[PDB]
């Protein structure tokens, strides 16, 4: 298992990196920290998970101490639905970039495919609940995302939570410059995803997987949902190959040639999660592990279900 994958940009991107949606802005600056120490390379993050700041603290601090240089890191960020009309998407990749103590990142993705009203609000809303939509095609929202390829602002671009009919609509995009790099989407034993990851590998896109652990810390999570850390079926994999269930999970898109993108702020899982190169799943491990799948969404953008890009509506 080699660490880097080829994008279609030319460049390479560790296949594994540290997650950020939900770790505290107290405790991401002290866990990016602790990830480069260990060994990652590879950081996702976000301007709506609102700790740019601390993890760009991180970032900086590692490079000020030449724990790293800047060319071995591989830092993603996502422009936010908010931001999708084209005099609005070089600000928020400048925001990103000054947050996160950079001059580029390394990858920079449309974080979903539905644009909102601009303002202060995330999620703006009307009256009534409903989130309020912008009128900007993605179609334009990716040419604005190709002029920060081409101003040196991200060294690549990509999508997430594209659906197969979305990616398409990219691709055949009249007058496109770049293709997508990558799209990050789900992806764990319960959504294996098969349809929408052979159709993005088919056409050169990269994969990664979000949520691999099943994001046992989301806000909604409910009792009687499933958990991916606690089934016995996948403990019992991973006592087989002494790893911990969480290793086998992060093993697991590994060897499906996708990235994965497990997110800790405690010291000890975050170096326990990248000690992942030194054991292999078999075929039948990989095929009993893809025939959990239940189409168990951690993150299905329920406010979101009547906007006209809604992703989940396809079946993939
Ligand atoms: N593009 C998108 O729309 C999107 C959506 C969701 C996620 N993402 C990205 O994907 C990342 C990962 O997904 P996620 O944050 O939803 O969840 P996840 O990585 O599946 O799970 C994170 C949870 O697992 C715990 N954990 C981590 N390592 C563990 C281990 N070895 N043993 C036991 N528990 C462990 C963490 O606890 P502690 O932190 O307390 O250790 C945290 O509660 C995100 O942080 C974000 O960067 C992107």
């Amino acid at each position: 298992m080699a660490s880097r994958i080829l994008l279609n940009n030319g460049a390479k991107m560790p296949i594994l990196g540290l997650g950020t949606w939900k770790s505290p802005p107290g405790q991401v600056t002290e866990a990016v920290k602790v990830a480069i120490d260990v060994g990652y390379r590879h950081i996702d993050c976000a301007h709506v998970y609102q700790n740019e700041n601390e993890v760009g603290v991180a970032i900086q601090e590692k490079l000020r101490e030449q724990v790293v240089k800047r060319e071995e890191l591989f830092i993603v960020s996502k422009l936010w639905c908010t931001y999708h009309e084209k005099g609005l998407v070089k600000g928020a990749c400048q925001k990103t970039l000054s947050d996160l103590k950079l001059d580029y990142l390394d990858l920079y993705l449309i974080h979903w495919p539905t644009g909102f009203k601009p303002g202060k609000e995330f999620f703006p809303l009307d009256e009534s609940g409903n989130v309020v939509p912008s009128d900007t095609n993605i179609l334009d929202t990716w040419a604005a995302m190709e002029e920060l390829v081409d101003e040196g602002l991200v060294k690549a671009i990509g999508i997430s939570n594209f659906n197969h009919l979305q990616v398409e609509m990219i691709l055949n995009k009249p007058g496109l410059k770049y293709k997508p790099a990558v799209n990050q989407i789900e992806c764990h034993p319960y959504l294996t995803q098969e349809k929408l990851i052979q159709y993005c590998q088919s056409k050169g896109i990269v994969v990664t997987a979000y949520s691999p652990l099943g994001s046992p810390d989301r806000p909604w999570a409910k009792p009687e949902d499933p958990s991916l850390l606690e089934d016995p079926r996948i403990k019992a994999i991973a006592a087989k190959h002494n790893k911990t269930t969480a290793q086998v999970l992060i093993r697991f898109p590994m060897q499906r040639n996708l990235v994965v993108i497990p997110k800790s702020v405690t010291p000890e899982r975050i170096a326990e999660n990248f000690k992942v190169f030194d054991f292999e799943l078999s075929s039948q491990d990989m095929t009993t592990l893809l025939s959990y799948n239940r189409n168990w969404r951690v993150c299905g953008a329920l406010s979101c279900t009547s906007h006209k890009d809604y992703p989940f509506h396809e079946e993939f």
